[PDB]
This record gives C-alpha cells, structure tokens and sequence, in this order.
C-alpha cells in the first residue's frame, strides 16, 4: 500500500550516517528497515546521502536498466553507499549480512511525476 517512490526511500535512504559505522551496519540495518521480517531481503543498498541528491540522479546520466528499459539514470558523481549482502550461512528469521562501504555511482530507475526513484538497479 505504499507507493512505490515511498518503498524506495525506507529501503535505501540513510541520510543519518555519512557511512557504514561497523561491520554490523547491514544487520542492523536490515532489521530497522523490516527487511528481514518475512524473509531475509538477500540483498540491499543503502545510501549515505541527502534525498535531495538521490532525488537528483533522475535529471543525470540516461542509462539502459538491467531489465533493458530505458528509464534508469547513472549518478554523476560518487556517493557513498553501503552494500548489504545475506551470508552464506544466513537463514530466515536469523538473518545475517555482510556489510561494503564505498563511495561508487549509483543506478536508479526513475518514474512519475514528480519523477522520482523507484528502483535501485546497482551501483557502479
């Protein structure tokens, strides 16, 4: 029941942190954000940086999705992100993930009006 430019925001915005505080980021991440609450999102970005500028990327660099459309835009810029993956060993509801923090681009689709992000495609 919530929008999809919403679901965007709750799973990839965190604006509190400029980074990844500790190794345990992800976990507590995930959990905060009800991710890991049916089952254990697998994987996760998260972005460390103001809405405004995420919100931004949707005027960037036009880019073709992964899926092949063509709504996806490329940051211009780095940002730094957090990059959450399930372990290997992980399983539902003891979810468990491997946190990376790094300052790469991003890869949004984009849709609506206002345009916005919907979609976080991947990180480059």
């Amino acid at each position: 029941k919530e929008t999809a430019a919403a679901a965007f925001e709750a799973q990839h915005m965190d604006s509190s942190t400029s980074a990844a505080s500790s190794s345990n980021y992800c976990n507590q991440m995930m959990k905060s954000r009800n991710l890991t609450k049916d089952r254990c999102k697998p994987v996760n970005t998260f972005v460390h940086e103001s809405l405004a500028d995420v919100q931004a990327v949707c005027s960037q660099k036009n880019v073709a999705c992964a899926n092949g459309q063509t709504n996806c835009y490329q940051s211009y810029s780095t940002m730094s992100i957090t990059d959450c993956r399930e372990t290997g060993s992980s399983k539902y509801p003891n979810c468990a993930y491997k946190t990376t923090q790094a300052n790469k681009h991003i890869i949004v689709a984009c849709e609506g009006n206002p345009y916005v992000p919907v979609h976080f495609d991947a990180s480059v």
